[PDB]
Parts: C-alpha cells; sequence; structure tokens
C-alpha cells in the first residue's frame, strides 16, 4: 500500500550503534531555506530519543522527539500533533561508522535522507545517495543540500521544543 511500506530496513538494526551524532547532508523530496542540521540520537527502550539543533540566523534550536518501534527493527514512527500528520521513518542503509539512509513518509510522500557521521561524505556514498534517488522515483533535482558549516549542537531553555 504505502509505499515506504515496501522500503526494506536495515537487517538487525542496531540502535546502540547508531547513537550518537549525525548531520544532515541532503534530503530527496518532490514536496515543496536549509539550516546546518545535527541530530543526537540516543536509545530509549526499543525506541530512540532524537534532538534535532539547527542553526537559525546565529541562533541553536533543538526538537525534542520520539521516534517510536513499530515492530520490525529499523522501523519507526515519530507521532502526529500540533505540527502535521504522523510520519513514518525506516533506517535503510547505514554502517552505523559513516552514513546513513533514512526514508521517510508524510501524507503518503516518500523522501529520502541521508547523514553523514563526519564531512566529507565518501564519493561512493554520495553516488549511492543518489542512485537511490532515483530508484525511489525523484530527480537530481528534486535533491536539497543541507549546509556543510554553521552547525550547532547545544540550545538554551528559550529554544527549546519538547515534542514527546
Amino acid at each position: 500500500a504505502s509505499p515506504i511500506s515496501t522500503i526494506q530496513p536495515k537487517a538487525n538494526f542496531d540502535a546502540q550503534q547508531f547513537a550518537g551524532t549525525w548531520l544532515l547532508v541532503a534530503v530527496g523530496s518532490a514536496g515543496r531555506r536549509a539550516e546546518a542540521t545535527t541530530l543526537h540520537v540516543a536509545p530509549q527502550g526499543t525506541a530512540m530519543a532524537v534532538s534535532t539543533f539547527r542553526k537559525l540566523d546565529g541562533i541553536c534550536w533543538q526538537v525534542r522527539q520520539l521516534y517510536g518501534d513499530t515492530g520490525v527493527l529499523g522501523r519507526f514512527l515519530l507521532q502526529a500533533r500540533g505540527a502535521r500528520g504522523a510520519v513514518h521513518v525506516v533506517v535503510a542503509e547505514t554502517d552505523y561508522q559513516s552514513f546513513a539512509v533514512l526514508y521517510l513518509e508524510r501524507a503518503g510522500q516518500l523522501s529520502v535522507k541521508l547523514y553523514a557521521r563526519s564531512l566529507p561524505v565518501s564519493d561512493s556514498v554520495l553516488s549511492g545517495f543518489e542512485q537511490r534517488v532515483q530508484e525511489a522515483h525523484l530527480t537530481e533535482d528534486q535533491i536539497f543540500y543541507f549546509p556543510k558549516y554553521g552547525f550547532c549542537e547545544a540550545a538554551d531553555q528559550f529554544h527549546v521544543l519538547d515534542e514527546v
């Protein structure tokens, strides 16, 4: 049925190895200014607590979310409330140590995201991500690259949004 339902998750996905800091590199999407984005991931039971830090006009903003486990390892759900509808997430490919390719579905629309432990991303991984975007029926023109400078990973109490 849903486009993401057929996306294969990382075999034996290990949240413990996936924990830590990830940098958002690019997003392939047909929907719709990219901010330097850093994720801090931590296992929470069978789910993953995810804090995303975004730099906007010199200020760091944090959003706390919970990627709930939908059953199969590597498949998650981000609750719908206040913002928009429910978002399904799948960690499809990752070596845990350098890159991760995640697929997300919102309102029935599938998008693909590339994360890296550090920059630069290897040529093989960039080309691989592009191949996955093409296979997802998206064009190179639908790939949006995020900042490689201006990252932040700490926000004060006045710039934190808790969705959990």
